[PDB]
């Protein structure tokens, strides 16, 4: 049920009860979000968090490419494109999942959306590894 | 697919790429845990996080009760018992949800498990408020 925000007449800087209530409410909220299948309308905002994380990573990689050997650029740049490829797929299977909300396809497109997301994480790790090999190659310094 | 942990020959203290890959992988993992319905076997560990959070809160409240007016104790102590009541319910509907994994009751007991968890969060907030009224009453100091 609904209640007003906690009283403003008490200092919370060292309020352990308040911190612990907070902790417990978050653990419950987190537990229910995992146990329950998120409503198709939550897809968009979840996908937005993943997109922001991706461009923050792509911007950073662009700031790193210049500082690396010319011979590593092509492979790195290709790794980046595979990621945008995974994002397009993700975004598109999301919209499809949302399209057929109450049909025999909702679950299948949802699965394909999850597979796209999974690929995006696998390919991010492979990018890190391609970047590390480039960095280590650069250290070819005596 | 499976790959070795990232190279140990590079310092990560200021590695923004590594931090960003990490961020993106977490956002993906978090997204999939929300979109997907967690397997009944994940219930236990999730419920353990909620239980630890509860006793940490109950221990803290026990350390606070003594410092409050004798007239507020009974109501506070009752608030605590309502929480252990919610935990028993939660634990029991979990086990039931796990019992009837592949029957016509799995989903219903799962729902009852979620209702218990929800009550636990609502009652934690009410406890905070009962504790705040006690604190403010204590300040009856001139
Ligand atoms: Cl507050
Ligand atoms: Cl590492």
């Amino acid at each position: 049920e609904i209640s007003p925000p906690p009283t403003a007449n008490l200092d919370r800087s060292n309020d352990k009860v308040y911190e612990n209530v907070t902790g417990l409410v978050k653990a419950v909220i987190e537990m229910s979000s995992k146990i329950q299948p998120a409503p198709p309308e939550e897809y968009v905002p979840m996908v937005k968090e993943v997109g922001l994380a991706l461009r923050t990573l792509l911007a950073t990689v662009d700031e790193t490419i210049p500082l690396l050997p010319a011979s590593t650029h092509r492979e790195i740049e290709m790794a980046q494109k595979l990621l945008n490829s995974d994002l397009g797929e993700l975004i598109n299977k999301m919209k499809l999942a949302q399209q057929y909300v109450m049909t025999s396809l909702q679950q299948e497109y949802k699965k394909q959306m999850l597979t796209a997301a999974h690929a995006l994480a696998v390919d991010a790790k492979n990018l890190l590894d391609v970047i590390d090999q480039a960095r280590l190659k650069m250290l070819g310094q005596t």
